[PDB]
């Protein structure tokens, strides 16, 4: 029973999900696509590779092509599926409950590609057509999108090509003014700017990438997201991590729903949105090229046969499947990489905690009455499935912390941090990217006419970094950051997950 997008031209409705303040909304909620009376045809692969370039190291030609392309797209009539507005509505229609699972036999259930394993493949198809449309608008058959390389220090700030004023096609007034001044991106943003040096921000941005691709991105479930079929799946490490941070970091916090980037329904109206996801799409490639155990593609038929519908460069309706976007070579595009051998985030594992900087009585899961609400710092000891595991055992299965049944009002942005075994003496110098930090759970608004979620955290490296591989219990600390005044956690447990081959 795979998720199947219906006739987006026939069955569609106004966006009513993920919008806290529907009144005084800067962008439209009528995200339905144009009706050209088109028949949905099956997808077919292209022929001869599009090289996507770093937005911060683009040449005059590369930048001019992109600017001229967006300008051409902005020039098209709104009724055109290939227009700037129509393309932005695509994200709104799929992320803010524009369609339903009517094709699966459930017209009362909305389709939501986010917070599931449909996250990566959908946005890949989204960019694929969005990329080919722009290329056709400027008569560039080998046109390629840039990508925001925020995993590299010099590429972390927003590229100046997007800055300027309305004369620039890549400009968007609806961005955070405090963040467009050549300032470094915060890949662990929680709604409030941190008072740290630029050196520290870059160092911890690299750590965030390492945390999302290695520490937490241990298996297909933890990386892509939870299983989602027709009829509260886990959110991926990338999706609920660096990805969400950038959206809230760029979005203008003065606007009602943090438009444009700060919300799904309006994100498409900012040109940087597609360039951000261009690098999120690249995380998928890097995640595999690491060639670490567990870093494999999805093989579940329920995922492979899942499909969406898009307008292509020829205004034709095309149905694409997830099974046909695992190989970039077949889609005929890739990313221009640096000559340097390794990636600066490749070894950005948090430093080992000194025992001399560490020092007790905390309730366990049995002694605690669930569900608990995260209106303050919450601590609890969780029984581990094993202790003193050998290098062979830790290389065969991941010890994963599971925070399940996360209930909360998804009318606004929510985030809380997760610390494990934080027994630091009270005179120690702390940093954002400390070893105790397991990561966080962040969610862009996606409410429906209180949402429930689940998080996953790897402990293989963390327990070693905190000198607690021999301890029977692990002290888990949940720290609310924003929108947790009503958040509720239903279950907490640690389990050994075998690494798939
Ligand atoms: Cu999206
Ligand atoms: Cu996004």
């Amino acid at each position: 029973a795979p998720i199947t997008a219906p006739d987006i031209t026939s069955i569609c409705k106004d966006a009513s999900s993920g919008i806290g303040n529907q009144e005084g909304a800067i962008r439209t909620r009528k995200c339905c696509p144009p009706s050209l009376g088109k028949k949905i045809k099956d997808f077919q692969f292209p022929n001869d590779v599009r090289m996507r370039w770093p937005a911060h190291k683009g040449t005059k030609k590369q930048v001019d092509d992109y600017r001229r392309a967006i300008a051409a797209m902005r020039a098209l009539p709104d009724d055109d599926p290939r227009s700037f507005v129509s393309q932005a509505k695509i994200h709104c229609a799929y992320c803010n409950g524009g369609y339903t699972q009517v094709d699966s036999g459930f017209p009362d259930i909305d389709i939501q590609i986010h917070n599931s394993w449909l996250f990566f493949p959908f946005h890949r198809w989204y960019l694929y057509f969005y990329e080919r449309i722009l290329g056709s608008l400027i008569d560039e058959p080998n046109f390629a999108l840039p990508y925001w390389k925020w995993d590299e220090p010099k590429g972390m700030p927003i590229s100046n090509i997007f800055l300027g004023d309305a004369s620039n096609p890549l400009y968007d007034q609806y961005r955070d003014a405090n963040h467009i001044e050549d300032r470094i991106v915060d890949l662990d943003y929680d709604g409030k700017d941190k008072d740290i040096p630029d050196q520290q921000q870059v160092a911890c941005n690299l750590s965030t990438v390492y945390r999302d691709l290695v520490r937490n991105g241990v298996d297909p479930t933890s990386f892509f997201g939870g299983k989602y079929v027709a009829g509260d799946p886990s959110v991926g490490s990338v999706e609920a991590g660096s990805h969400t941070a950038v959206h809230r970091w760029v979005g203008d916090p003065t606007q009602p729903n943090n438009e444009d980037m700060g919300n799904f329904y309006s994100a498409g109206y900012d040109p940087v949105f597609y360039i951000h996801h261009a690098n999120v799409d690249r995380m998928w490639k890097l995640w595999k090229e690491l060639r670490l155990p567990g870093h494999v593609d999805i093989t579940d038929p329920d995922w492979l046969n899942a499909s969406y519908v898009f307008y292509d460069e020829n205004k034709d309706l095309v149905r694409v499947y997830n099974k046909d976007c695992v190989n970039l070579d077949k889609l005929k595009y890739n990313f221009i990489e640096n000559s340097k051998e390794v990636f600066p985030w490749r070894n950005s594992r948090p430093p080992q905690r000194r025992k001399s900087a560490q020092v007790g009585d905390v309730k366990t899961v049995e002694q605690t009455k669930f569900p608990v609400r995260l209106n303050q710092i919450f601590k609890v000891r969780v029984k581990r499935p094993a202790v003193n595991r050998t290098e062979e055992e830790k290389d065969q299965a991941n010890e994963v912390l599971l925070i399940k049944k996360i209930k909360y009002d998804s009318g606004k942005f929510v985030k809380f941090d997760v610390f494990v075994n934080d027994k630091l003496k009270d005179g120690v110098f702390t940093t954002p990217c400390d070893p105790e930090y397991a990561g966080g759970f962040a969610q862009i608004p996606h409410n429906d006419k209180v949402m429930t979620s689940t998080a996953r955290f790897g402990l293989n490296e963390l327990l070693e970094d905190t000198n607690t591989e021999g301890e029977e219990y692990a002290t888990v600390t949940l720290v609310p950051r924003t929108g947790c005044e009503d958040l509720t956690v239903g279950e907490i447990k640690i389990e050994l997950v075998p690494i798939p081959k």
